[PDB]
């Protein structure tokens, strides 16, 4: 009795990207830009703070593996100096928080390596993965995994809602966040999964 909750564009596969290591600079379809510190501008180009989708296939300089799922990942790049704030992706789901239910949110987090226009991509800004109900962060993984340049690791966030939880019936949400706590200050995400089961 482990059931999946649908997520739009959960693997960042829309839009299709043809060319090796190519990318978009606009918010991926199905997601919004989480921008609590106004770090990401409305109009983006390659070198502004931005987010978007990128193809990770044979030929890539970014990883010693391919995209965890499908062809593409979703990425967030922040140009401001470390400490300036955070930004990322948010998606509000149609599912609502239900009692006596354990939620498991999994997402693959990527620390790409390489060099872009003579700028080293070594280093990592840190990540946070959040599960929301309404405006409330129910549970989050703030940067617990060590992710070396060129690899992905799976973050797992869990939350159990009891019958007295104040946020029952509010819409579930997911945030994938660049913490901007190091350089090179970009990171990737892929393969967002949310499942439910009865509480322990
Ligand atoms: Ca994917
Ligand atoms: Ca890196």
């Amino acid at each position: 009795s482990v059931v999946s909750i649908p997520i739009n564009n959960a693997g960042f596969e829309d839009p299709f990207i043809e060319v090796v290591d190519d990318y978009t600079v606009d918010t991926p379809p199905g997601w919004t830009t989480y921008n609590p510190n106004n770090l990401v501008p409305e109009k983006r180009t390659t070198w502004t703070s931005n987010n978007g989708v990128g193809y990770v296939g044979p030929g890539t300089q970014f990883y010693n593996q391919l995209a965890p799922e499908g062809r593409n990942i979703g990425y967030i790049y922040l140009a401001q100096k470390p400490g300036s704030g955070v930004a990322g992706f948010e998606q509000i789901l149609d599912a609502t928080l239900e009692p006596d239910t354990k939620y498991t949110l999994k997402v693959d987090v990527g620390n790409f390596g390489g060099e872009f226009q003579k700028i080293s991509l070594a280093g990592f800004p840190g990540y946070r993965v959040e599960l929301l109900a309404g405006d409330t962060v129910l549970a989050a993984d703030h940067n617990n995994l060590y992710i070396k340049d060129g690899e992905f690791k799976t973050s797992t966030v869990t939350f159990t809602a009891t019958p007295d939880n104040p946020y029952l019936d509010q819409k579930l949400g997911i945030r994938l966040i660049n913490l901007l706590q190091g350089t090179f200050s970009g990171l990737d995400f892929d393969n967002v999964r949310l499942t439910v089961e009865p509480a322990q």
